[PDB]
């Protein structure tokens, strides 16, 4: 109870009455956890190397019987687990007593070990400590290695040491950001750093701040969209960014207030190009991740079976206005946001039962019509949703061959969307938004070159790439409510 | 004037209207602006290569006299420049009358060259076209050279695309961050992301920014120091742990002063002050010979006219005690408790007497802070300084140090007068945290056990700006904060 931590808070006082600091400062690790085993991983059992004096750290994670003369311990550091074999021959009595300077390690302990490397006579990979002080002691008592359940969101420090699961979770999750970062780079892009803060957001709610110097209020960026494409006009031609963005919206299992998001934007190049782009992309991502482009995933937990995806390019494209025209079985007039075509969604939306969205315009109403229809169709392998109308893109290039329509692209993985891209809108004049930043807008009367953009959703992408279905399992610190 | 632009609007939309793209969607370039040097920069003089066809792209930025046989044109592309050499004779005419299809080019148009590479016969490498299209027209008139002073932050893509001295700074600027991270990399650490909305402001000394969560129902601060969540996760295993990215303090906008700024704080498991003085001067020493070759660079403090200062980056760097130093030039004994009434009393007696700029409030940490800030940070500007042990009153999260009382093993390397590196050995006792009697997870984590740990935080913005000779704090910062 809380019982543990007034005794183990009271020890700290006694070693500190006694003369001995229980929080030291310097400890001169000499050899980490996981490179003492690649030294020694292939000794022979009961095999000692007494002649070479090693200095290790670590954390307690299992205390053995006290025995009176040998003493066994679990130390775990850096992800991965040794044994400590406390001998009363091997121990240095010059410094203290060998089973007062035992008892006193609870489980939990971070210690500081002088030993030599070895194997146990029965075949695991010990440490032998010729002498041990406690470096920082743990005044609570560690759960089980199966006790974790939402403390893993609050006290994430706890689901790193307990759950093998989790630290895995966060090196492939930081993997995935190093191969896009280096994907990038190598193909000569440039990662740059645009502002959060600034006078308009650009579907989404603004998170509203306020500087006290300027008595101005400001917008949390949404998308870094507007600020890239301005660097294109400035002559930087293969541009990206990666960093958290924010949306004022819903919180449940795959939308976070705020999220890590990443757009490069690619100059004389066009919506072809960025269907390449992703396929080549997340194959070599998966490829470099576990060796085979299928990937097993839990979509309806651990209990149950999990699907297959295949990430064997290419992908399947549809166009989003086809199939709400086939399944169905309606054809949509344009304009799409005329008074019949958008009664005839709101009919089919009624006739399906679906949520209509609020307010219900031709955007929603045929977004709303694709998530239903079309999104949740293709699960075993990753597609892209392509030529989404002008009225739901309005940034994007028109389209070059279909009128009403944009060179637009969604992937999709598990009908959950992670890559947004199009042909980015060059002309300043059939951006009737430009009569948004004003500054963008004036941005693009001075030349924008012919440019393809790409966002990434990070925190979706390491999701599906971790087995996980929750957004919350991802991050390491989700927000919440205390 | 802007009938420039009311012309080239006109001009483009009768372009459509003749059945004409002013804006083509594809463009299939097969080479760069820089590839096309390095491939053809040692040529001939006058020499041809007739037979190598390429595509290329960029952004025309002179015009040169319109006679009706040879056209030369300056075209630009990622921060490097060639000429182009359009003939009459070389011009391919089935696709449209020669003077035709370039008197519509203006200075600024982003085209599309079919031609070959070459040389005229002056000496200067050049792209010689068989036809040109216009990809993207500059309806607005370009500034000359150096004609940008404050549209060129409003306006980066002009400032970028002028003058060479920015697309110079900014390339530093990330490679400065790529050094950085490719550095702690190396050495085994673990990048992570912490949240930038939290509960409570802790880290450092400074103001938040407020916003509110709506399907929340709470008001949350924008962070200041990502220092507690990465001690946090020191103690979750992670022994190697660091974090680049944005901070917000709402305080005022100057010179070396912007609302957000780069961070960059690492936590090293096992190490303390001294592991972190020699991470210091490793990594400032190597970024700096890096960059440039040598360790020696030079800055204009107090700007281009005046007389600049220069900056030795050889380690080691020199230590400066606060309290040591603060005493010695001062010559007065300001002894312990700092915060007593008669320490207090002294401290600002000597604000008075040298007529400094009080501090608000008044608190024995601020009054120590401007203390240091007025009679040791404007002191060594020809080498890089650490402020060294300052007292635990000024450090609430530092660890005390292992022989002076009242004082913790904290660094500040400052670099002409100007922080831009905070450093300490942690506080790893959670009996010896006042506020722990911050967050109280923060407190409870510290509880389960926080190895001895160092940690460190950079300036980024700071560290570019003495690396890349700029003056004001909105000229390392692609779009810097300000208001209309
Ligand atoms: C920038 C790149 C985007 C491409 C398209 C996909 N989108 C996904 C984004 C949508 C979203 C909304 C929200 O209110 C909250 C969220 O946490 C999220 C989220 O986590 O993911 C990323
Ligand atoms: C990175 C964490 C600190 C380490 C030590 C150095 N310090 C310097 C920091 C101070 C500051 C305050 C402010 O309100 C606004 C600013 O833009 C800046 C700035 O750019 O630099 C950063
Ligand atoms: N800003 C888009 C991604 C980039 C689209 C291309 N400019 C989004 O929020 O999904
Ligand atoms: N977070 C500190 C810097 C790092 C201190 C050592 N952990 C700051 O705000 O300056």
């Amino acid at each position: 109870p809380r019982l543990y931590f007034e005794n183990r808070s009271k020890f700290i006082q006694d070693q500190k009455d006694k003369g001995i600091n229980p929080y030291p400062h310097k400890f001169e690790r000499t050899i980490s956890i996981p490179e003492f085993i690649e030294k020694y991983k292939d000794l022979g059992n009961g095999e000692h190397l007494e002649d070479t004096i090693l200095n290790i750290t670590g954390r307690i994670m299992r205390v053995s019987a006290s025995g009176q003369k040998l003493r066994f311990f679990d130390l775990v550091g850096d992800g991965e687990k040794i044994q400590v074999l406390a001998n009363y021959s091997f121990h240095n009595h010059e410094k203290g007593n060998f089973a007062e300077c035992y008892d006193k390690i609870r489980r939990g302990d971070i210690v500081g070990i002088v030993g030599f490397p070895g194997k146990s006579k029965k075949g695991e990979l010990s440490i032998f400590p010729k002498e041990t002080i406690l470096l920082s002691a743990c005044l609570h008592m560690l759960p089980m290695k199966y006790g974790l359940t939402e403390i893993r969101y609050r006290q994430r420090y706890l689901d790193l040491l307990i759950n093998e699961s989790s630290r895995h979770t966060f090196v492939t999750r930081t993997k995935i950001i190093n191969f896009l970062r280096n994907f990038l780079n190598e193909r000569g892009f440039f990662e740059v750093e645009t502002p959060m803060m600034n006078l308009i957001a650009g579907n989404a709610r603004p998170f509203i701040t306020h500087h006290n110097d300027l008595d101005l209020d400001l917008y949390l960026r949404i998308a870094t969209e507007l600020p890239l494409k301005m660097l294109i006009v400035g002559g930087i031609d293969k541009v990206y960014e990666i960093g958290k963005v924010f949306r004022n919206e819903g919180i449940d299992n795959t939308h976070n207030p705020e999220f890590t998001s990443c757009e490069f934007y690619w100059a004389y190049a066009d919506y072809n190009d960025l269907i390449k782009w992703s396929e080549d992309f997340f194959s070599q991502l998966v490829y470099h991740l576990f060796g085979t482009y299928k990937i097993s995933y839990n979509k309806d937990g651990p209990e149950n079976q999990p699907i297959e995806i295949d990430f064997t390019p290419p992908y399947p494209k549809v166009s989003i206005v086809e199939e709400i025209e086939k399944v169905t079985n309606t054809i949509l007039e344009q304009p799409f946001d005329s008074n019949e075509t958008i009664e005839k969604m709101i009919n089919i939306i009624k006739e399906h039962k679906i949520e209509l969205p609020n307010p219900p315009t031709a955007a929603k109403l045929l977004d709303q019509l694709a998530s239903h229809f079309i999104e949740n169709k293709y699960n075993d392998k990753p597609f892209f949703i392509v030529e989404h109308p002008q009225i739901m893109s309005p940034l994007a290039k028109y389209h070059r061959t279909k009128p009403g329509l944009t060179e637009r692209l969604e992937m999709f993985i598990c009908g959950k969307e992670v890559l947004n891209a199009y042909t980015e809108l060059n002309d300043p004049f059939k951006q009737k938004e430009c009569f948004l930043d004003s500054a963008f807008c004036t941005s693009l009367e001075y030349g924008l070159p012919p440019t393809g953009g790409l966002g990434l959703g990070i925190d979706r992408i390491t999701m599906f790439l971790t087995n996980k279905n929750s957004i919350k399992d991802v991050i390491l610190f989700p927000t919440m409510r205390p």
